[PDB]
């Protein structure tokens, strides 16, 4: 069969816009993909239009052939917007190829190496311990979650003495351990807020006695080598990688021993074609994979198949389709709610895992095209905090 | 003063599209910038629209403050499209600030450290030596050029035995030295065609006895460390960097001794704000700067000011406004011509140098807005070569 | 315009001599600079006389051109006295160029990236905790200081058992935390007193639990590599660099991971031209800048502009114009007072920050030339301590 | 005995000024020293006045005690001017101590390890081979020289194509080997002219087949680590170090394998106290010492004693007291002559060696104080070349 149409939908995932892509073939199949929301998502349709010129008329079962062509046409490493678009197109190709062969996507990835896919709940705030307990218990009752990710920050990190900032985080984690179920796993996302390796090490070592599931992305991404310096003398599990794009950025991170767990995003790195390369590198270095996934239900489905097939996958970031809107930080349980509607039958956890749908070819979800037409673009931007001197710090 | 409007022009530079940006202020000044042409340039206006939200109402003389805000809003390192847009906005801010202070831009960069700016002619093909001689001599008579850049490739590198490919390049360079003026400098751009460090070393060492001005970008960009391996045992000057984006990618290249000369592009890396950081790093490592510049006359003007102020600048890539259309490779002098019209009074070489315009504030060129309205978008894409087995190689 | 006169003033800053330099132009402008006080400051005027030969008749807006000429004429790296003189001349050139363009100096440095400049109070002694509290509170009430720098040494380090020396410092810091405001930041300057990396590590790790803002310059400067050894296994923030001169000494410090925060002095390294290079290197290595500044009000003004423009600047060392004379160490609040008078309108802190003067071109201070004529040279020398065996240790 | 007076003489050594220092004692002895001529030599007397405060009344036989006190009072590493002054004072102390003990200085340095001291003639220009032959033969007949140092540069290195610059140097060395005596040794001083390690390597390897005695100081001094990169793949003996100041700068050079032969200057590094430390480090690294010495006859005498006592000393740079004035480069035999008169009985070579004077205590030369009063200061400065674009390069 041959690719013969692309359809691009500008929709939304609660308060963030979301570009969803379909590739159709001349034998009546359609594959679907989800772009990461970097910000200026109105840039994605013209990128997709350009990339489609290289896919028109091609055999979609030549997945890596076509994805690599997209990379090479670009020539410059694409980074954010270009790779987001390539990621969705990669997804479409895997989906088409799986549907052509009448199999779930994981059968094109070496088969399922696990029966279900562990998730943690993206909570992202720093609620007082009793409120945290109540929210964790609610999520546990409904979906079986026993792992959760919070912000460690209990004060403005630029407006208080650093020792007091760190003590507030340590005291907070202690209070959580005194309050919530003893089996619950709690990760902390420091959200690339910290400039100095030594400061990131101090915070990690203050959290370490309370067993963080992982300590995520404390530093900025551009200097990879400094991550190896951070990790020397660090007593907790260090995770990073959402802000890294390709096999080579991850290779350097691994070479310098800059992480214990890596967190590529399948909507950021160029889809499964690149995600699998990255995970294979990590596997040889004895590093696990916890995919980054604050994206929507189609992205979640793509992650299910990748995760099911990857030996060194450990746990998947997860946001409920109906539930909390996007947030980072704050001493509450986020009040803003929303419902993401572009997937009819999203993967929902049962007993803390997403479950395979082995009798459905492709991703195993149905798209709601009417819902996508109903809800269009919404502007979204990050908050870049300021220091008291008026300078900008880091989002 | 405050930024109060952005105007975005979709125009062209011969056969490549070109997005030109103006930022206007409430005291009637305008600054101008040029985006790199990565490919899908219809993506640039929506990126610019989004970024402008962070510039509206701001003091344009806070250049690094605002450019860094654009970087931090993005959070993920932007790479190609995002940084191209940021680059043009950076240019606009320097131009506005210089016009506000009634000085040439170089006076905002520590002042001029040279009186004029050496250029080499971007020829880019591999013409037989007599034709090369004639073209070099024509360019020398008219503009004073004594330095030129060619392709080294005299055959399809994937369809002949490698030893014969390299011998053809060495024989070619020998024939040029037997034919053209003895003082002419000749650089070779291998155009990121070669996969293996050892192969790149073999070619460089075959060219070395004939004194290439530099041997440019032989390998792909993603693995930075392999460049240090290439350069060990390399007998000629190695240049690279057009495909690298920021201070940290260049820092690693420098740390591994991966180049003797670096070639960032001021329309790719985020403009002068980043270019200066990159050049400062190189300077401390005793590495020169030969800016990448296959872009148009506004980009050339930006480069004039950066180059004039930077001690370790050596030579600037240059394409005539009226002349050869874009090309890489081929055993001729490119027949396709064009005229780039969006600058009224472009910098033209005299005796092989671009000359400062010290009595003109800002970049020192006038934009032709009517010309920009007259010539709009044109589709352009790279050629990704195939091997005889049907696989895709590298553009 | 052209430089057409130099005027050199031998004056003083309380108990230390101070050479202040003016460069005048033929269009009636004057730029001002401040030399570091290394010791034999009567050597500075003849150095300045010699250097002026290279500046006479030149365009002062070619700042880096001229400063680099001074460096290259010297050929040998200048170190202390030569670079002190070059530093003041660099200051004069930035000041002239800013006045010529009618802007504050920070507009020549990429613009302001913050609205005001955080300072810490240079206290420098080791007063008992109640006296420290009272002094900190006085400084806080008057100027808004919330950050202070002390000596850690509570006994003669060469006349007591080392474990007892370190315990005395740790007990002291504990007593300060039990006594002073919980938000106050306290740095310790070990003043290059310690010979052995292991000893410096032991002291730093004894201070670390009480959150030193930074631990400054514990070792001697000549062996840069040993700083990387010190910092391995060090649990507090390490700062150094006042005794390092140029981009390359700082590059090595950064390469070996020898500091978390660097402290170049703008009167020592060759002024802003070199300071900016050094800060750019540190920025790429994710290292902050806390400029060294025990110098006077003109030096402070130069620092204001540099600090305002530099993203990775964090905090500025500050001594009041009217207040404590120079001191290091001792278990009191220094009794010796003085008043530095060569600046009419010095930058004074408000709420713990120095404030920009955006409507004043140049540094934004007026020099008191009559005051400079009134108070001339005073002899000053360091105290080099002895060990009980009669040997000399380190100042 | 106690030091009780210092006398400072501002005199000259042909066309360069020279500060000569005497320290007198209360038992009627005098020791003598020579400062390097960095440039602004009127700065030296006030430095000396300040340093003398630490020597007055002291026992001059405590040489390292006092020299280290001078270093520690300075605290900051002194670099050029400060160390030049310290160097002369160090010389004075060795001379006094040797005279007090009635021995030649070498008996205070572990004794003579050789009977005489090999010298090479500092010629410094690049004369055509027949003229070189004639000059070498004249110097050989008169003084027994069989080793000579030239400039390699036969054209302006910034105004010709680099391959042609290097070829001119190689052709030149070939012509010398075809013309001069087969046993003559010829060194080349590239005079810190070359920016790029790769370029320095290319030139060295072009000279290598003709056996340069050494290839001196091709690169700039500030980045020490790049010297290790240069030397990797270099086929000739590499010498450097005149521009390095202390045991630690030399330690790093040695650690990176940045030289085969080191060239500290005994008037630059702080005299014998530091020179011996530097030479001991080099000895353990299996690196020889060829002291830098374009200075005058007193400096030469100091070098005789150091060289006589140092096992890894190889050869000493030498300029005749009556003969060629200071020069670097040029395609002639320097026409400018002069006579240096401040030493009555300077060391002159016999059969290519300086000869010990074992029956004379101290340095073994008499100072001509009347000559020093007769000829005073003369202004001298370096030539910093320009490139054709108007930028400054390197002296
Ligand atoms: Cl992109
Ligand atoms: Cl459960
Ligand atoms: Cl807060
Ligand atoms: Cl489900
Ligand atoms: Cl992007
Ligand atoms: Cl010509
Ligand atoms: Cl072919
Ligand atoms: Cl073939
Ligand atoms: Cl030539
Ligand atoms: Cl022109
Ligand atoms: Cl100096
Ligand atoms: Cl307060
Ligand atoms: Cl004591
Ligand atoms: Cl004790
Ligand atoms: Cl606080
Ligand atoms: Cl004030
Ligand atoms: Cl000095
Ligand atoms: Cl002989
Ligand atoms: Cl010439
Ligand atoms: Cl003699
Ligand atoms: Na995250
Ligand atoms: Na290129
Ligand atoms: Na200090
Ligand atoms: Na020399």
């Amino acid at each position: 069969m041959k690719i013969d149409r692309m359809r691009v939908f500008m929709t939304r995932d609660k308060d963030r816009p979301r570009v969803i892509v379909a590739l159709d073939t001349d034998d009546g199949l359609t594959g679907w993909g989800e772009c990461y929301n970097h910000g200026p998502d109105k840039a994605l349709p013209p990128i997709l239009d350009y990339l489609y010129g290289f896919l028109s008329g091609q055999d979609p079962t030549r997945i890596d052939y076509l994805v690599n062509l997209l990379i090479q046409q670009s020539r410059f490493p694409p980074g954010a917007l270009g790779l987001s678009a390539i990621s969705a197109l990669d997804h479409c190709l895997w989906d088409l190829s799986a549907k052509a062969a009448n199999v779930p996507v994981y059968k094109l990835l070496g088969g399922a190496v696990r029966d279900r896919v562990k998730v943690y709940a993206g909570v992202y705030t720093a609620p007082d311990a009793p409120a945290a307990r109540d929210e964790f218990d609610r999520l546990n009752a409904e979906w079986g979650f026993t792992a959760f990710k919070l912000s460690p920050w209990r004060v403005d990190i630029h407006a208080h003495r650093w020792g007091n900032v760190v003590k507030a985080s340590a005291d907070y984690f202690r209070s959580l351990r005194e309050t919530v179920r003893d089996d619950y796993e709690i990760a902390f996302d420091a959200h690339a807020q910290i400039f100095e390796p030594v400061a990131a090490r101090q915070l990690g070592n203050a959290l370490a006695p309370y067993d963080p599931l992982f300590y995520e992305e404390p530093l900025r991404p551009e200097n990879i080598d400094m991550w190896g310096d951070l990790k020397q003398g660090l007593n907790c599990v260090l995770a990073t990688g959402e802000s890294l794009y390709n096999r080579n950025e991850f290779l350097r991170l691994l070479q310098v021993k800059g992480a214990d767990l890596i967190q590529p995003d399948i909507c950021v790195v160029g889809g499964i074609s690149e995600m699998r390369r990255i995970a294979t590198l990590a596997e040889a270095y004895f590093v696990g994979v916890a995919p980054h996934n604050p994206m929507g239900p189609l992205a979640t489905a793509v992650n299910v198949h990748f995760s099911a097939a990857t030996q060194n996958f450990r746990i998947l970031e997860y946001r409920l389709p109906k539930g909390q809107a996007y947030v980072y930080g704050g001493k509450d349980i986020e009040k803003r709610q929303g419902e993401t509607r572009y997937v009819v039958d999203p993967y929902l956890p049962k007993d803390g895992y997403l479950e395979l749908r082995p009798d459905r070819p492709g991703w195993g979800v149905e798209m709601d095209e009417k819902a996508m037409e109903e809800e269009g673009y919404i502007h979204w931007q990050r908050r870049v905090p300021k220091r008291p001197d008026g300078s900008y710090a880091f989002a």
